[PDB]
């Protein structure tokens, strides 16, 4: 897929970021992963990000990433598949080329590792990664990699395959500046960990889509929120925030990393055994999982037969 | 007026926070102040906040505050007048009562002083201030006083005159939760230092007005942006952001406190004798004042207007 | 006394900040306060800071501050009394003059209110407060008022009554630069909320005293720690850290503001009628109070 | 060596973290690196950390790290060689084993990548890395990996080869708690980016050594500061702070990442071909190089 085609797909709907399934031994479990991705496919997200943050990119060995991407591509159907990428330049370029080779439709570039860096350095790093591949690139403003608007403009001028901007800062002042400066040169993607909490505000900032982490386990609910958002049906969005998202946030906020762990637990609850998270994430306790199960409530995909005797 | 009346006014348009004028000795300059406030009133903000943040509340002696509120009220016309209030509970209550006596239409309660406090303590502090007066109260989430939605709900249940919520945190996740919880029980006010940068986003969060600090010196431009915002004319809002506000931010960001200092410099450049800032703010350098003058450009206040 | 004399006293031992006593109605309880301050003076701190942070300065009306300073002065004996001061310049100056009039031996200038300020602005603010009185001044780096070394140097050059520097930032890098720059021009006071946690490190940075908040209710233990610190008995300092201070920190960290509220709870446990904290602080729960009582243990009065 | 031997070496002097030398194309330049490491050897730091932070660990491909370690080992003499290590567990374990294989004497474990993590998660990660090798491990409290004292105690009880603790937080309250709790179970290493600014304070906290990044280009000056520190010669420490370190900081504070870039510039000014930094660091401007040259002054290694 050429960069203008993935750019178009990014603007075509809600974004899917699947958890990466592991077996009990912590190995990638492709059979489980494909089963789950296949189910998600029925809900018609136009872009799937394999091995992104919700997919535990940050705990994968680089040689696992093309394998995960290719597994997703087996069952994605008409969905575009974007790969996570990240770390310092040398590692990032190798990952980018390796996922381009297995047929990724783009890369989502997570921060480099560890250090704070000057704008000129961010520029040089991101430029080198974009020039290493022909597929589309989305940059991700978060943590220790936060592009200013002028730096991003320079990158856009020099790197035609740079077509998306995902925000994880929550900095409205900055992201509205970026959309004012770049206009339709870029597609703007909401990227806060539970993005529906930000989506109505982010419309005003110029963002009409986002990654929905909870789409992993309540896609019907996530799809309805998104449709209501785009239709301006505020009371519908608000009901879903009050009845599902703020209660979810109360679970998510119980421990560091639960923005991922709670999503993975949700997937398990819906009958897909996505397995444990990798350290240094920790899984929800069985009690916490029961809180989430109760919250999912009417949105359950199945019924469980819990073991019981007489 | 009564709380429901200030509540209604707060939702009727763009809000103004006038700078407080000082003479050379640093004393309140009421003639200059009234002259400026009268001019601003011509641009028809339905509420002006006297002695708020932009008005250097944090540098005022408490006996100066009713004097300033009174001076505003003299020449405000129909425009409603809300007073700044703040500090610890004992001082805040004395200020609140003093400004109620000179006819304030409400109070904007800035943070208590210095310390971080538990939600239960914020609740006790704000409740006591609300209960000390009969005029309307707007709370202000910022710095060391950030109410969670459940705490704010409790306050709303027990203090009927609490009618407004101003945000200076920039925390979208929290303010959207607040508007979802409280709905029309409160009026929601955008309160970032240069709030136009946030206004289009804050609409989505449930906020349809804000304080415009730059209204102090380019009220026509501020009014033009507000009109375009409420009308959905995005290309207009964007022009004004790119041409005026991000360049203004570049000036504002040159030093701490310039969110106030640059606004006061703009007022002086437009021919209102606002005087210096009080320490620990500093005034813009002559180079910086020059930058701001050039930026005001075609919006310069002209003798022939 | 004159600024050079409060300077000397500041460097002559352990400092503390008595809690400010309130009745049930939250009004200043002078009788109780004097009873407590008199007991503390018995434990021979050379300087007590009236209406400082531990004394809830941030919740006092400006006209309450000289009343409290005066109460401490009645019973302080050989102890010098320094007054808290703060807010913006206009209020700070009024406070500074009002407590100088009731006999304050110095002022501790807490941060101004609310706003972030540029260094030139801090300089102008602090200079004006210093020049408004003849008694000595200690500046207080914390929160929204943090002086760089060069700004402080300029203040020192222009204000001879500026004689003390208290740190509440915990920024070791910055405070070592300040002591290297100023040398013996200033006395350096450790000012983290529970300062014994920092005292051994601060020695190396050039600070040999600090305010002990817990001196309020275990002055004997606080003195014991201080003596071992200056005598370089590291095993004694470490025992007291492990047995008393980290367990105290565990209680303190349960809620915002407990660096004050827990100390006030300790004072009440020692039989002084210090009363409640003022909002927006909250008092410890009964559970927490019992935790603190259990920790005070053999130090019970 | 075994972990108790590297533990002893950590307590025997100043720690050296050499910059990693690159050619103009950004590739590792082993000949220049060895020239520089050989020169440094004359100043007798007891432990050399190859591909640490100052060595741009965070910009190295994992396959570069053992080559760099082997290069250092060629010329470092009777000196303990510790390798940087980091990232998530899967990557960290492979790096750890690869540098053990080329004869590293220990690993300095930098943070995992990107995420904030719960204490039990940090525990699980660091335990797994420690158990993957037999050589000594030093943990590095900084950024998104900050161990609390109780978590660290649990790791110490379960991993006998965990023998060092390096701090990059600057949190005195915490590091003093950690030294009180663990005592001589661990060697305590100062790790703030220009550590001499912190060293006198950190003594009281229980730390008697640190990484001297500036040892890269003024090792005689760094050695004298260290000697003065351990001797209690406060006026000497202060003179060196005022005349050299605060001026160095003024240069260092001009841009993000200059804690590394300025050190590398200093090495180039002393006549070693250390080359450019890798993005996303940037090199000092010509003006800035000039400021640093002037500062080095009497300490120049050559004309």
């Amino acid at each position: 897929m050429d960069p203008e085609q993935i750019k178009t797909a990014l603007g075509s709907g809600l974004l899917s970021f699947p958890v990466t399934h592991f077996d009990a031994e912590g190995r990638f479990a492709a059979d489980s992963y494909r089963e789950h991705v296949e189910w998600l496919a029925g809900y018609k997200a136009p872009v799937l990000f394999a091995a992104g943050g919700t997919g535990e990119f940050f705990s994968l060995k680089p040689d696992e990433i093309p394998t995960i991407v290719a597994a997703a591509k087996e069952v994605a159907g008409e969905t575009a598949i974007v790969s996570g990428c990240g770390y310092g330049t040398e590692i990032a370029v190798d990952i980018a080329r390796s996922v381009e080779k297995v047929g990724a439709d783009g890369i989502l570039l997570l921060p480099h590792y560890l250090i704070d860096a000057p704008q000129e350095g961010l520029y040089a790093h991101i430029k080198k990664v974009c020039q290493s591949v022909g597929i589309g690139v989305m940059v991700y403003n978060r943590d220790n990699s936060v592009l200013q608007a002028d730096t991003l403009a320079r990158l856009c001028d020099e790197c035609p395959n740079l077509v998306g901007f995902k925000d994880g800062t929550g900095d409205i002042g900055l992201v509205r500046q970026i959309t004012a400066k770049m206009g339709d040169r870029l597609m703007y993607l909401g990227g806060m960990p539970t993005a529906e909490l930000f989506a109505e505000a982010y419309l005003g900032a110029g963002f009409t889509t986002y990654s929905s982490a909870v789409f992993n386990f309540v896609p019907g609910l996530a799809n309805e929120f998104y449709a209501a958002l785009r239709a301006g049906e505020r009371a519908t969005c608000e009901r879903i925030l009050v009845d599902f998202f703020y209660p979810f946030m109360a679970i998510r906020n119980r421990a560091k990393g639960y923005a991922v762990s709670a999503v993975k637990a949700g997937v398990r609850l819906q009958g897909f055994n996505a397995g444990p998270v990798r350290a240094p994430l920790k899984d929800l306790t069985n009690e916490e999982i029961g809180m989430l199960e109760a919250l999912i409530g009417t949105h359950k995909r199945k019924a469980w037969s819990h073991p019981q005797f007489e």
